[PDB]
């Protein structure tokens, strides 16, 4: 069976099951699940350009730009002017933004220890470096 | 920075990148992605229910179905009575829809192992087994 061992089958399975645990908890707190990756990823962050954003949230930039008026039109987020090239704008994660997501990050936590409790503290920090690598060595 | 090491969003970008650098392929090919995914998830399997399909796919279960009439149609797959419940409706790929995809079969296989390569047998066999025995702890 091609599809048993094909690794990107394999992530993608993994990776839909996984998140979709947390969907039901991030809609009970009020955040659709774009949203809650929008500002889990700003959380923390420095500015960063909406083409980054739109990566590390795998989310279509032109999609990612609309959820972006509507969370900046509520205060959330803050889009600002880059530094030299204005070709780009950045943007951040408001006070406001980071109290309503707090409580669900603790949650998340909660979550992915759960999820990587059966596997033990090697296996889990050798399948983290081992995506952070993949995602670095294919990020364009 | 939260989302650095965070295991649902490292799986999710990892899956994305690597995904998307066959997409071209089978698009040149004449495929869909979603044509890709379930001829590719049916390949050497004896049937399997829509539902089961719809998880391997990650493909909503609605959206799996109006794919299969048109594959249908087109005599790339075939849909089939259950043993004894008929709430469930069975699904296989075709000969006609297996030579269709050969091709892009192995041309999957060597994109999988230019992704692996740089990793090496150890690592990516680790990935792998975790990868299946998290699907399998995680499916419903
Ligand atoms: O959407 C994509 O580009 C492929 C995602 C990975 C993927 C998920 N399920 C599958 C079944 C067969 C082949 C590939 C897959
Ligand atoms: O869509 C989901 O349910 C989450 C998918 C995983 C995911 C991808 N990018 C992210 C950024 C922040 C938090 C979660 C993620």
């Amino acid at each position: 069976r091609f599809v048993d061992d094909y690794l990107p089958a394999l992530l993608a399975q993994a990776s839909q099951l996984i998140s979709s645990e947390f969907h039901e908890v991030a809609r009970q707190h009020g955040f659709s699940v774009s949203e809650w990756r929008v500002m889990a990823s700003l959380a923390g962050s420095e500015p960063i350009s909406i083409g980054q954003l739109a990566q590390v949230t795998v989310t279509k930039q032109p999609t990612v730009t609309r959820l972006l008026d509507r969370m900046e039109a509520r205060g959330q987020v803050e889009r600002l002017p880059h530094e030299s090239d204005r070709r780009i704008t950045l943007v951040r994660i408001t006070r406001k933004g980071l109290k309503a997501v707090e409580h669900l990050m603790e949650l998340a936590r909660e979550h992915e220890r759960r999820v990587l409790e059966p596997f033990g503290l090697r296996r889990a920090e050798e399948l983290k470096q081992t995506l952070r690598q993949m995602i670095d060595l294919h990020v364009h």
